[PDB]
């Protein structure tokens, strides 16, 4: 493993081969998660592109974070959707966290620290354990069809993941970058593969 | 009773079903209240909702707290009706605080600590104590009569009622969250009933 | 005397009877005077309204701050008008003050502390101490005579007068609400008779 | 000589014939200089109008800092030109430094302590001794032929003049209101002479 | 050497004429640099102009910063270009670091201490060391073929190079100006000659 700590992935080329991908030591299937990322990229106003796509073989979407053009962050699970509008967006690097709990369907969406409204999302659903994870693009079968158009260009950081939903203390202690442990995916001691045209630089975020 | 402290009642689909009801130990006909949440939502832009519906059996709308499309806050007692015009709305949880006083008729309308301009209304009625206090929802009959469309979805919560007008020193101190007893409904000792899908959370809002 | 400290006059529906008069024991005719007063509405998108209206038996419009719809805050003295035009206007409470001195007709305007150009008005004029003042209506006869397009609705308060011109230092005092002792009307000393409709509420400005 | 400090002139008319002159105990021609003051007033949307005017017997704009309706400022020496664009403007006490220097040309312009680009003017020229200096209007002749669709309405004040350029620290010194002594022309220790009705009033800036 | 601190070029006319040559003690190729400077310049609505030209014998654009009318800045290493889009610029003094590596063809551009997104450029190029370095104009030929239309109007100081990518901490230390050693150019210990007419004055920007 790797402590990728204020370092971040760069994705510089629009390609459909720049990716990586990550491996969680997950064996069980998730009742919830959360996610959180920082990512930043100049695509928004351009077109869509993944942020991070969780994909199982029976499901190419299992979780999909994307941001789709002038409308804002499509977040899904088990294919289906949901949106937070996002009118208008600012040229900045944008943290995210987001969270998902089956016995509920309650869907958390956070935004630099800022809770979006609560929703509802696939109750009663559960996020297989078998996961291709990757980043930089968004997959159409376990660990590829990707599309080029659909790529991230820019940087994506901070990959954490919880088996979780974290209350939004929690989530402020992320956002501040206070101590935290996640237990599925951790950006401290990352597992992953690069493959293609992909860079390690340090995080141009604070 | 229930210690609702950091929770908020999470109503994440638009339904004519989920709603929560409010118990207040109430005798006394109330000659002036003051009311006093936090709530959460998305719908400003696309439609109206009731954020806090209290009903008498003569009177379905004995208070209503309501929020129309573009216009903003409707508050009405005994039926009669005014608008505390709220010409642009940003999607961030919103405090309100509003007293009521049948000695004059005055309506303060508090929102995120800020005074709206003292308003006329109702001088001499009474608001009876016989009552079904509903959240989520806009009753037409004591306790139903929904209508969907009318729905609050999103969060609402720190739900406080005093059987007084509040002063302005007060009102800043409940905004701040400083020390304070609600004796008609309190968030901190509720007593409450919930039917349909609604969920407890912790309170996105500090 | 009453001590309206904290306390504000609430003018909470349009009407051609809703007002009162503040007396001075003011015997000297005035060669210069200082006004300030908080006032508070939303009347300022609709129509105009009188914020302060001084009259004597030959003259209506002896002193008159006048908001006038679109253009900004008239002032006037002995009928002769200038304009301290506002282009944009917010809902919020305003402080003014204002000032006028015969030996020079300098006009002072103040808006919650901001200076507002000197302007000429009245050079040599003198401003008659046998006067009505009147809080809610503009005057168009010694002490009546009243429009109710021209009323204001909602607050006002800090009524203070001297027969000097304030020095901006005195003035940011006032503004900040440091010692000052008014000579010809004193909020913390008033003498007044109310009419009609209007009540005496805790001020909402802090 | 009369200690100006905390005083402004008061030009409260549209005229042609108040204005203040200001004697400057000067009998070397100036290789440089740098002018500051604060002036107040509405008329930058309105019309143009000179904010300080000096001339000698061969150049009755030999320096003449000038609002030019919608451009900004006019800074001119020896009568050539040049533009210091103001696309907004807001109705506040705005400060200037204005610094010339025949060795390279080189004006700078300061707007309340922000530096305006460094232009070009009248490289090699020499600005006369022999001068009137005038405030309140603009002059084409020696100490006359004011128009007053030119003048000055609002309050001009701590007119100083160096014959020098000052760094950029002492310019932001002045801006500041730290210690410094003007050598050509004193605010401190003016000698001036006042015509028409120009009122000296307590300064509306800080 | 001129220690060259506190002080910046002052081009203060449009010409073809008006450079300064910067040496560089340089002979090994450039596997990868940063270069950061101050400019100040109102041209940027009017016209594209040169902010820093590196040219060597076979490349008159070796690296090439550059304002492009309504675009923002063009970078090109190499000839080739890429555009980091500025869609509203205020006039005020910028501050700007640039960085690229041969081993990634990585390009950070910075901007007031503000990332922007990394982009690919000229993977696997080498800069020629035996370069000619001019402000204040775009070379066409090694040391010549200025055009006016390109010349840069305004200032520029604080030109610093280093022959390594400077780390995002680095890069804030030079943006808060903190201690730091270029060794390719040192604006400390500067090399230059000065054609034309350009002036050196001590700097606007802190
Ligand atoms: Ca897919
Ligand atoms: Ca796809
Ligand atoms: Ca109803
Ligand atoms: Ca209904
Ligand atoms: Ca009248
Ligand atoms: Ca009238
Ligand atoms: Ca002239
Ligand atoms: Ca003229
Ligand atoms: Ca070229
Ligand atoms: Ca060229």
């Amino acid at each position: 493993q790797t402590d990728m700590s204020r370092k971040a992935f760069v994705f510089p080329k629009e390609s459909d081969t720049s990716y990586v991908s990550l491996k969680a030591p997950l064996t069980k299937p998730l009742k919830a998660f959360t996610v959180c990322l920082h990512f930043y990229t100049e695509l928004s106003s351009t077109r869509g592109y993944s942020i991070f796509s969780y994909a199982t073989k029976r499901q190419d979407n299992e979780i999909l974070i994307f941001w789709s053009k002038d409308i804002g962050y499509s977040f899904t699970v088990g294919g289906s959707e949901i949106l937070f509008e996002v009118p208008e967006v600012t040229v900045a690097p944008v943290h995210i966290c987001t969270s998902w709990e089956s016995a509920s369907g309650i869907v958390e969406f956070w935004v630099d620290g800022k809770p979006r409204v609560r929703k509802s999302l696939k109750k009663g659903y559960t996020v297989g354990a078998e996961a291709s994870i990757i980043l930089g693009q968004e997959q159409d079968s376990f660990g590829g069809n990707f599309e080029g158009s659909q790529s991230l260009v820019g940087d994506i950081g901070n990959v954490n993941m919880w088996d979780f939903v974290l209350s939004p203390d929690e989530i402020n202690t992320i956002y501040l970058g206070g101590p935290f442990s996640p237990n599925v995916l951790n950006w401290r001691a990352l597992k992953y593969e690069v493959q293609g045209e992909v860079f390690t630089k340090p995080q141009l975020w604070p």
